[PDB]
């Protein structure tokens, strides 16, 4: 067998920063990647039409401070997506430009209505533990609601109901009757609240790093040399023994003291392990499935939208369009002009039946009809990613938890089964579902290992993360109405 | 490697029935199995102290008449679980006798409501085809809500609500939040509906193997001789070549022209494919967990609860019991008296932190006072088995379907992956979930292979079943009260519009 300290077992951002993290302290890691690249979730695809585009995660933003450090000591640089001018919510076949990170409505009982539901999510979200969303006060009762009840119940409108039920579509790649609303409200609360997960300047949509975020992976693997091994599935974990022994599909085995898996949770299903796993993990990777969503980048001669002062963000409501959100993927250079769009949840199964020259066919003629231009229909190059077809991902952006299962297996997914410590977005507690939970995970699970070794105490295994200097946060603010105006029922209550 | 006809890969009941056809046709079959053993989620226990006891699945009854000629055939004989004395509904602290399958309630609200919970589920039902539940008219809007969310809904009083809880958490081994209402429904109507499912004396829980369900695994593992592979758990399934390789952990190589899947559908993520599996199969196997039970045997030195009148069924309400739910496990000679119950669903989670000594002395302070009985907290032996423990099975009964994924990847369950055919009690359109879906399925996917390799045409790959003359149906009959009585918000709207 080949001899190591650690094996780490994915080769994505967060295996990455787990071995970078291991390596720099001097032990000895191999990175176990069953694919024949690093990356998983993110993948930078490079060729003379798009120069680079990322197919898989891209965006990152301020309070994301680990993935900007990490990708800043890896030479990597920003540059903002695009939102100088007026972003677009078409709404019942009419286009609306408005700008601020929130879609506006006139209607002042529709506007109560939308002002409870963001309000009411980030009030509930106060009540649950970042790191322990099983502790919330009322953590039965809202893990065994899904979103789609909790909006039922919220939203007044329909007008609310389509926006929010596309906030989670967005959010989650998952429908709201999929979902549990517990799992939903703290997935919101831990990437700092409404306005931060769904802005962009300011928000999680701020930033895309220059060339690609699949570089972050590659240069870790670059730094790494022969220790990263590609088309190495584990297949076989044995903890009967002295050493932890992992195996390959490839028939290799690997000998270490510790491993880290950095694996989305259910992936763990693909390991056989030996002895078999504790019961409570056995049933959790059954139970935690990933979103379902097609990532699809049209590409113009001219960001064209522009001219129109669109800034090339669409939120689109309704079951009919394909795609529910864009964003403007122009290089900032002005070249490469391009809409990013997401297919989500129930429409990336629907969808996937055609072909692509039929998906493109259908972005364009909606990218037509909302941006008002004909522009729109004559794209010169496209590419997309079906993240549901891929065996060693599950999905993407990220996994959700169904009704009753974060309540029930929560506490299960960081808890180390005796040499195996747990890394991978979904275990991180700001930005999980994220490449900045993937990093912090890592890190963190890295550390874990340091400590059981004896060579950090108890207190350095979690690490706050100096803010960037490159992307600093602006705090996030409410008015004296957003904060007071009453609810539907509330101004019902009053007559 | 070595080479055959047919893998099949799984070699409890579905894999194992569909060996036997395979094998009884003239193929040449291997059985790759994961343990140790055959039976996978049917193990019967035996040492003296019991003699045999199945830990795994063990009821058999009417309608289920392929399991019945399986077993049959193999030489083996069913007798009845003891409902000759009263059976026992125990509600907010006390114990109510009664006969029939259905707890009965006095109080007439009460009454109708309980009466429209039970009609509403086979109203429902009737709506679901059994082959297809995604095509039901409203499958969307009903598999978007959780059986919580229907229960919420149609129960009008707590009382109905309780027991319709109940109901969920032991027909399916998981709460009423966790479960698509679609998937529930669908369920329940694939075995005859709610009064066959819930009914020992005609219906789902009539009758039990003598020696245990094991033999029906064991006997067809004789009749197969070498051909079952035990401790092969297979790792990769690779199709790209013109004969279909499968590789275990143990480090062999078969070759096959066809695979036979007969593993639980989420199972499926163990094996590592080449080329990946098709979307919808790759996520669908991701979104499918098992159930949550824990069997619990307690042995006495006779079945006291007879002499009180008591048949030894006790249906248990709410929050603090243990078990919710147990049938007299006394052998049809009378002697090793016994009571099973069932742990359910979170509970199981719960109760997995105590030690076994633990949970058998909260199982009899349960029984004493359910049974009224101080006798109860004098066992003599005592048997268990947490099926949440089992990395071969992922749980039991089997697998339940969440909100919104029966409608969005039904359909994708056994439709085969280029050589590939999908066995498994999940696969079945009839007894779903139990022994005879088991049968049905593991003969069905063998006989698509046959149809594959022009052997029989493709009018013969689904077969019916002659019912069985030993364990004959009595059919589900209602009473004009119990088709006609209103709901409660039906009796409401005959309430404000006379009074108009
Ligand atoms: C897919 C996607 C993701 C995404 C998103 C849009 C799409 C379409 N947008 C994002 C965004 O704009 N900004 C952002 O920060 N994140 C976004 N996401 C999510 C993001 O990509 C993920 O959160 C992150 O990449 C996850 O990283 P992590 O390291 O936790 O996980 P991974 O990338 O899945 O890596 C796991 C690796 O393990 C390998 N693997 C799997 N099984 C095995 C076995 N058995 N043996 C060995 N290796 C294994 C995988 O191949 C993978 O490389
Ligand atoms: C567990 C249980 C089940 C049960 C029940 C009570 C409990 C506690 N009560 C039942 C009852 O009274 N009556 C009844 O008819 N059914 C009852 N159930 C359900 C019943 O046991 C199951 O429906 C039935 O046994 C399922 O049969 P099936 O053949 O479809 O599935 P299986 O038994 O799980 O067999 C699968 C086999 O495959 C092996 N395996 C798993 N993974 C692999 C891999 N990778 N490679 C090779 N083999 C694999 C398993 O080890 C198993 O043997
Ligand atoms: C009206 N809707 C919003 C449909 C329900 C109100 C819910 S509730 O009355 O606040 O429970
Ligand atoms: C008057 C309110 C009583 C609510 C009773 N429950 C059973 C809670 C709901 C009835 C739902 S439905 O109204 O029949 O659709
Ligand atoms: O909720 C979001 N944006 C958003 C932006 C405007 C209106 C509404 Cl309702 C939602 C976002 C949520 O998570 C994401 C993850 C990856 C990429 C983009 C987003 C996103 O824009
Ligand atoms: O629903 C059931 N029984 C029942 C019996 C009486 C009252 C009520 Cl509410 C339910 C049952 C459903 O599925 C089963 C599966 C394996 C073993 C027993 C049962 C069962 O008794």
């Amino acid at each position: 067998s080949n001899k190591c300290d650690v094996v780490v077992v994915g080769g994505g951002i967060s295996g990455m920063a787990a071995a970078k993290l291991l390596h720099d302290s001097g032990l000895n890691v191999v990175v176990l990647e069953a694919r024949d690249r690093v990356g998983g979730r993110t993948y930078t695809l490079r060729n003379q039409k798009v120069k680079y585009v990322d197919l898989g995660g891209s965006y990152v933003g301020p309070t994301q401070n680990r993935i900007l450090r990490l990708a800043k000591e890896l030479g990597l640089e920003t540059y903002k997506v695009n939102e100088v001018e007026r972003l677009i919510h078409h709404v019942k076949g009419k286009s609306y430009p408005f700008r601020g990170p929130f879609p506006p409505v006139w209607n002042p009982i529709t506007y109560l209505d939308h002002n409870n539901f963001w309000r009411t999510m980030d009030d509930m979200g106060r009540e649950i533990p970042s790191d322990a969303p099983w502790k919330a006060p009322l953590a039965e009762e809202w893990d065994n609601m899904t979103m789609k009840e909790l909006l039922d119940k919220l939203c007044w409108t329909e007008s609310a109901k389509q926006l929010a039920t596309l906030f989670v579509n967005l959010c989650v790649t998952a429908e709201t009757h999929e979902v549990s609303a517990l799992w939903f409200l703290w997935y919101v609360k831990q990437c700092g609240g409404t306005t931060r997960i769904i802005s962009t300047t300011n928000g999680g949509q701020e930033r895309k790093f220059v060339g690609g975020s699949g570089q972050v992976s590659e240069r870790i693997m670059d730094l790494l040399g022969d220790r990263v091994k590609l088309e190495r599935p584990v297949i076989y974990i044995d903890q009967t023994r002295e050493n932890v022994l992992v195996e390959t599909l490839n028939h290799e085995m690997y000998e270490a003291k510790y491993v880290i898996s950095a694996i989305p949770p259910t992936l763990g299903m693909k390991i056989h392990f030996n002895p078999p796993l504790p019961m409570m993990r056995n049933q959790m990777i059954t139970r935690v499935p990933l979103g379902s969503v097609i990532k699809c980048i049209v590409y113009y001669k001219e960001p064209f939208w522009r001219k129109k002062d669109y800034c090339g963000t669409m939120i689109i409501d309704g079951e009919e369009a394909p795609v529910a959100y864009t964003l403007d993927d122009t290089k900032p250079e002005g070249n490469y002009a391009a809409i990013m769009g997401f297919i989500l949840a129930h429409k990336a199964r629907k969808l996937a039946r055609l072909t692509k020259e039929e998906r493109l066919k259908k972005l364009c003629e909606l990218y037509a009809k909302v941006l008002g231009s004909l522009e729109a229909l004559e794209p010169v190059h496209y590419e997309e990613k079906n993240w549901c077809e891929e065996q060693y991902s599950g999905g993407c952006y990220t996994t959700y938890f169904p009704p009753g299962i974060l309540t029930q297996y929560g506490r299960v997914l960081r808890q180390p089964v005796d040499r195996i410590y747990f890394a991978g977005t979904e275990t991180a507690t700001h930005w999980s579902g994220y490449m900045e939970g993937a990093v912090e995970a890592g890190e963190r699970a890295a550390r874990e290992i340091l400590h059981a070794m004896g060579k950090i105490p108890e207190d350095e295994i979690w690490q706050s993360e100096p803010e960037s200097v490159d992307v600093p946060a602006q705090p996030i603010t409410t008015t004296f109405l957003e904060r007071h105006l009453p609810s539907v029922p509330g101004l019902l209550r009053l007559i």
